[PDB]
């Protein structure tokens, strides 16, 4: 195989992430958006449907039942865990592929998944999911730590002096609950978008407004209507667009190192000498060819497993798809399930594998090898703006990096005396890790961006940084 011509028939792919409170519409919008993309048969709707008689009258809807496809999610009635669907069709430009990302607003899980799903997926485009009904609003705007602004909070000051610009989409959802009224949803806009521009920098040029039903499907593509007074664009249409300008994009796949996000992990039963360990794996850059040496480090300190790329396949993906034939090649941004071989060196009952979300997966470096750090004494690169009370030194926070939070103690303000963390600096800082026996995995290199995070215990955002390895 070529494999340098493997990455050139690679389509190019952009990610969209959905951002918003619980109950915005969120999942409803992006399964009705995969219905009008012909993603779903009317013949896999009726059987949705046929399940769906349950719920005749109720509050749900047979568009958000596509990505609440879990048990739980359908009885507790709401989103849970992060959904991710990519898009491959005629409808999209030739040569493309739109990945479509569903998170949960509801708090208690947006803070275990959604901050995570910013860090790890690291989209081109952001799309903010607004409830425009009377009262909900305004209900949700309490005080500069509501929900809203906390992702703001983060997404507005992710990779500032950047090269690739930001791009934010706001949805206005829910506007036949008020009838496309122009002046209230003229004033939801007013009022975000200053400030979008007065506190958190944003640009005309990174962000725009689309009012839209996801329920009744109204501005997504192409009483459901469009008000004679709007003369904005489609969502879909706005999507087309992204897609298409990412299109001329530097692809420097052939120098990036293989780096892979570990997203799900299980051991075959029942383990023996060798073992086969099936990986769900969120390639963060490079490639992946079956038959390759890799190495496995964990959130454990040290514990890495020398292993070998077996088989790989597709990802069980929401919507249909081909989880049956081999893949030959892995490229950045693609998920795959990767079956790894271990041997393992003694006893195989005693000692077990401690494989868990979060941990890496990157080619083998066994004897311009690529540099990789277990830390515990962490320092960041951030830059704080608006906060309410300064975070003085011997505080406890909450890291945020890639996939995984843990709990951290902040230990040092560098370059200055000062005893606290206040509003609107660029500080460099030192955390320490409060969880025994664990350590960040860290990778040293310009292709990875090693984002981050800082809240308090009560998941509030203090800053946004970088891992300064050096
Ligand atoms: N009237 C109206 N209701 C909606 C719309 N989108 C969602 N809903 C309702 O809002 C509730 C929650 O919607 P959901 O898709 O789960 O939003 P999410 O919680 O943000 O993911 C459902 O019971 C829907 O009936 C819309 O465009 N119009
Ligand atoms: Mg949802």
């Amino acid at each position: 195989i070529d494999i340098h011509s493997f990455i050139a028939t690679h389509p190019l792919n952009l990610t969209c992430l959905f951002l918003g409170d619980t109950n915005a519409g969120k999942s409803t919008l992006l399964g009705h958006l995969l219905y009008d993309l012909n993603e779903i048969s009317m013949s896999s709707m009726r059987e949705l449907q046929k399940k769906s008689s349950n719920l005749d009258p109720s509050s749900s809807n047979s568009f958000k039942v596509i990505l609440d496809n879990t048990k739980t999610e359908r009885e507790n009635g709401f989103s849970m865990f992060k959904k991710v669907i990519q898009v491959e069709n005629d409808l999209l430009p030739p040569s493309s592929t739109l990945t479509l990302i569903d998170t949960p607003g509801s708090i208690k899980y947006f803070n275990k998944e959604t901050l995570n799903s910013i860090l790890t997926f690291d989209p081109e485009v952001y799309v903010l999911v607004i409830d425009c009904n009377y009262d909900s609003w305004e209900k949700s705007l309490d005080g500069p730590n509501n929900q809203i602004y906390e992702i703001l909070k983060v997404i507005s000051y992710l990779n500032k002096n950047s090269a690739c610009k930001k791009h934010l989409i706001i949805l206005l959802n829910k506007a036949d609950l008020i009838s496309w009224d122009k002046h209230r949803l003229e004033m939801i806009q007013s009022e975000l978008n200053y400030v979008l521009k007065e506190n958190f920098q944003w640009t005309d040029a990174e962000f725009q407004f689309i009012p839209c039903s996801g329920l009744l499907g109204s501005n997504l593509n192409k009483i459901n209507y469009v008000p004679e007074w709007y003369e904005g664009p489609t969502f879909f249409s706005q999507l087309y667009l992204l897609v298409e300008h990412n299109m001329n994009k530097i692809e420097t796949t052939l120098e990036e190192p293989f780096v892979g996000t570990i997203l799900q992990s299980s051991v075959l039963q029942p383990i023996a000498e060798i073992n086969y360990v099936s990986l769900k794996v969120l390639i963060n850059s490079g490639y992946i060819q079956s038959g390759q040496t890799i190495e496995i480090h964990t959130q454990y300190e040290d514990f890495h497993y020398y292993g070998i790329v077996s088989r790989m396949k597709n990802s069980k993906q929401i919507l249909e798809t081909n989880t049956k034939n081999n893949i030959s090649v892995g490229l950045n941004p693609d998920i795959l399930e990767v079956l790894v071989k271990i041997h393992n060196t003694e006893d195989f009952t005693k000692k077990q594998f401690h494989i868990r979300k979060g941990d890496i997966i990157i080619h083998s470096r066994k004897t311009n090898t690529l540099k990789l750090l277990a830390l515990r004494l962490i320092k960041l690169s951030i830059q704080t703006h608006a906060l309410s009370d300064p975070v003085d030194l011997g505080s406890e926070l909450l890291l945020y990096h890639n996939l995984t939070h843990n709990a951290v103690k902040l230990v040092k303000i560098l370059g200055t005396n000062d005893i606290s963390i206040n509003p609107n600096q660029s500080l460099i800082v030192e955390v320490e890790i409060i969880e025994p026996d664990f350590a960040l995995n860290v990778i040293d290199s310009k292709y990875i961006t090693n984002n981050i995070v800082l809240t308090s215990i009560d998941h509030k955002v203090i800053a946004v940084g970088r891992i300064a390895c050096q």
